[PDB]
């Protein structure tokens, strides 16, 4: 019997991807899901996970290439590797030099999801939906409070977004940037924020319970699609603001103790087939990292500049850099202070 154990995010594959793979290969796939990066990182560090393929962020990969948690990918077993977009390979390479350990899977940004009609009713037809001003100017958030404002419960992404908005290095290494101006702004915004949570805003956007949220692009586009299918009239959109936004990349990686490597390479090369990953993007509303696949993606998705942004927008995106542990503890303490009154 041939088997393959995969650990991926929830709602990060097409409903029939695994079934199609099993039919084509005769491999028994055990597909498990996690809903938070803390759960994944915890298992990876403990080792002996029993997984042949896992889906970490590229950022986490850099923090583990010296630890040897993953093994290098044999490109000779991945003949369709050439389909991957070289620009995205370069960005991932900043965490995984020479792309030795990770295969780029999907990527997106952290921007603003919003209810089109409610924002325009509160702030006017000319509401600054193309700017972080929509959600980071206190005067605007005070008006939007009643219709619901949510932020991610992710200090790393939120502080980097605030720092960039203030004109500072989004990956600032100065502790006082976090405890001072970044915290000062967040505390001015806090009384207008309904909650900090990294998933509840999907359904709340789709149902009309919140009007503006900091969120992951594909999660917001999923909310927009859920609202359409519900025929409730809720019109959700997403913005990569003009001041820039954090871009991030989820990748497939192979733990060093993977027990079914041959099956894992079959699955990776399966994902490299243009129609396979294009079909996933069609369902999850995330851009994949496969350049050959882009023309096969549904027009509604590939033509959406909030999913596949053009060159001018991509040049405004920043990626997360690793920090010294002191800065990590500073961000955690400051985040608790922001959230607690
Ligand atoms: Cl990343």
């Amino acid at each position: 019997q041939k088997t393959l154990h995969i650990y991926n995010w929830t709602e990060y594959i097409a409903p029939d991807t695994v079934a199609n793979f099993e039919k084509e290969t005769g491999i028994k796939v055990v597909y498990d899901v996690f809903d938070s990066n803390e759960v994944l990182e915890g298992k990876l560090m403990a080792g002996s996970t029993g997984f042949d393929l896992v889906v970490p962020s590229a950022y986490f990969l850099e923090r583990q290439l010296t630890a040897g948690v993953f093994q290098p990918l044999d490109k000779s077993k991945l003949p369709e590797w050439k389909n991957l977009d070289p620009e995205l390979l370069k960005l991932v390479a900043k965490h995984d030099p020479d792309n030795k350990f990770a295969m780029p899977y999907m990527w997106a940004t952290t921007g603003i999801g919003y209810n089109v009609d409610k924002v325009k009713a509160v702030l006017g037809e000319n509401a600054p939906v193309d700017s972080w001003d929509l959600i980071l100017k206190p005067e605007n958030l005070e008006k939007l409070k009643s219709c619901g404002v949510s932020f991610l419960d992710d200090p790393e992404e939120v502080f980097a977004t605030v720092l960039n908005y203030l004109g500072k290095d989004p990956n600032s290494t100065k502790a006082d940037d976090y405890t001072g101006p970044a915290t000062d702004l967040l505390l001015k915004l806090r009384p207008n924020i309904r909650y900090f949570h990294s998933s509840q805003y999907i359904n709340d956007l789709a149902n009309g319970d919140i009007c503006v949220a900091i969120g992951w692009a594909g999660s917001v586009w999923q909310a927009s699609n859920r609202a359409k299918e519900a025929k409730n009239g809720v019109n959700v959109s997403f913005s990569i603001p003009k001041e820039g936004a954090m871009a991030w990349f989820d990748v497939f990686a192979m733990p060093a103790d993977a027990k079914n490597k041959d099956e894992a390479y079959q699955f990776l090369n399966y994902l490299l087939r243009p129609d396979v990953v294009a079909h996933i993007s069609d369902h999850v509303f995330y851009a994949n990292a496969n350049k050959a696949a882009t023309p096969l993606v549904s027009a509604e998705v590939r033509e959406n500049p909030g999913i596949y942004p053009p060159a001018d927008v991509r040049a405004k995106l920043f990626t997360q850099k690793v920090q010294d542990p002191k800065i990590d503890r500073v961000r955690t303490r400051a985040w608790t202070k922001v959230k607690s009154g």
